[PDB]
C-alpha cells in the first residue's frame, strides 16, 4: 500500500506568514493526490486536488505543486481561517491513506 | 460533483447495539466507495473500501454493502474504540465528497 509521508510533523505560521508542507507517497501515483484540511468539529475539507489544482471556492493561497511522489503544499499566506491539520490523499492504489504527519499552528 | 450523503445525522448505541448507517451518492460511482471512522485524536482511517470490501484489520463486525447511489454500513456490535464520526467518500468523479451526516454516540 501506498505511504503517504507528510514534513514537518508540525509547523506554525503566523496570519501572513507562509506555509510549506511536503508530503511523499511511497509509489508514484501519477499525480493522483488530493489535500484537505481537517478542522476539528467537521469533516475534512478538499482544499486541493490532481497535486496542483484548486478546487472551486478555495483561495488563491493555497498552492499545490507535485507529482508521483513529491507533493509540495504552500499556503502563500496563512489567514486565521486557514489554521487545521493538513493532509494528502492518494486515489491511484487501494488502500487510501491520509497523510497522518503535519499540525499547522499560528505564530504569535 | 457528486455530493455524499449520509444518515442518519446523529445515533446514539451501546456497546454491542446494531448501528444501520446509509450513505447516498448524489450520482453513481459504480461501487467506488470508502468508510472512514474518526476517532478523537487521530486521522480518518479507512475501515471499509469498494464500499463492501473490509480493511485487513477490520473485525466482520463492521460491514458494508451497497453499490453507485445507496451504501450502507452496518455495526453488527459497537465496540467502546469505536466511538467515531463515520464518513464515506466516493473516488469516481471529481471533486470527492466526504458524507459527514453521521455522528455515532455511546448510549450510557
Amino acid at each position: 500500500d501506498i505511504q503517504m509521508t507528510q514534513s514537518p510533523s508540525s509547523l506554525s505560521a503566523s496570519v501572513g506568514d507562509r506555509v510549506t508542507i511536503t508530503c511523499q507517497a511511497s509509489q508514484d501515483i501519477n499525480n493522483y493526490l488530493i489535500w484537505y484540511q481537517q478542522k476539528p468539529g467537521q469533516a475534512p475539507k478538499l482544499l486541493i486536488y490532481d497535486a496542483s489544482t484548486l478546487e472551486t471556492g478555495v483561495p488563491s493561497r493555497f498552492s499545490g505543486s507535485g507529482s508521483g511522489t513529491e507533493f509540495t503544499f504552500t499556503i502563500s499566506s496563512l489567514q486565521p481561517e486557514d489554521l487545521a491539520t493538513y493532509y494528502c490523499q492518494q486515489y491511484d492504489n487501494l488502500p487510501y491513506t491520509f497523510g497522518q504527519g503535519t499540525k499547522l499552528e499560528i505564530k504569535r
